[PDB]
């Protein structure tokens, strides 16, 4: 009973969504060794997680100064929003992964390489996604059920994920972060357009739901990037992803703080993973 709207507006989760929900997804701390050394991440599995079913997966990056535990810590409590939203039927059940760009030689900009080579095969070998295998071919063939997003420095991470991993990821949620590649907004947009051209993908095969707050400094550099992207033929601007593939949600009054950004995820994540989905849904 989710229905797409064409210009979804900011709306915070009800306050009760911030308290624990009895139908709580399990959160598993995992440790793996990859190109940036031994690192950890958290896997949120939906209440009712059944290893015989296939789940969409969304990887979600923290901001500067934070870590893999931030988003499910008491300072953010994203899992309470996820739990209550899934239990109420606003959000189809999914796996949510919070990794880190910290450790070894990792940075927000270069994390996409560890993501492709280590993080995906590590997580999706153990937890049931649409990936039928974790070879490059098997990851690529489940791209429509895989998303990436993040806040601030983790927003920057998302843009670099999109430009380097369109073959593996179809849905993007950059929050309060702009793409640092280029000397003008057009350089940023053209870089994105060129990665799209190289991928071969049609316009119905990638989706960008960006967001920030009207009181968030990230707005000043995001907005011109968004305007340059809108002018590309690669993007059709609308939150109705049955018709287009690009939107920019700007929350009135919101500042550069997880207390607000978590609600951007509540607003946007229910828009993800419906195009070419395996179920029979009317959205």
């Amino acid at each position: 009973s989710f229905k797409y709207e064409s210009a979804v507006q900011y709306r915070p989760a009800p306050d009760s969504y911030l308290n624990p929900c009895p139908q709580a997804g399990r959160i598993v701390k995992e440790t793996y060794t990859g190109i940036n050394g031994t690192k950890s991440l958290n896997v949120y599995l939906p209440y009712g997680y059944d290893p015989n079913k296939k789940y969409n997966i969304f990887y979600l990056m923290h901001g500067g100064g934070e870590n893999e535990n931030t988003i499910f810590s008491n300072d953010v409590k994203l899992q309470n929003i996820l739990d209550h939203a899934i239990m109420n039927g606003e959000l189809e059940p999914l796996i949510v992964v919070t990794p880190t760009f910290n450790g070894g030689n990792c940075t927000a900009q270069n994390f996409y390489q560890e993501f492709r080579q280590n993080v995906i095969p590590f997580v999706e070998s153990k937890y049931s996604t649409y990936a039928e295998s974790t070879t490059p071919q098997g990851i690529a063939a489940s791209r429509m059920h895989r998303g990436f997003g993040g806040f601030s420095m983790g927003g920057l991470t998302t843009w670099y994920v999109m430009v380097n991993c369109l073959d593996y990821v179809a849905y993007f949620m950059p929050l309060s972060g702009d793409y640092w590649y280029g000397n003008s907004p057009q350089d940023k947009a053209n870089s994105i357009a060129e990665a799209i051209n190289r991928s071969g993908l049609s316009k119905r095969e990638y989706f960008v739901f960006a967001a920030t707050g009207s009181e968030d400094i990230a707005y000043a550099n995001m907005n011109p990037q968004i305007e340059a992207m809108k002018a590309l033929p690669h993007f059709d601007y609308t939150s109705d992803f049955s018709k287009g593939n690009f939107y920019f949600l700007v929350a009135p009054g919101a500042t550069h703080w997880w207390g607000y950004v978590r609600h951007y995820i509540y607003d946007a994540l229910p828009y993800f993973f419906h195009e070419l989905e395996h179920h029979h849904h009317h959205h």
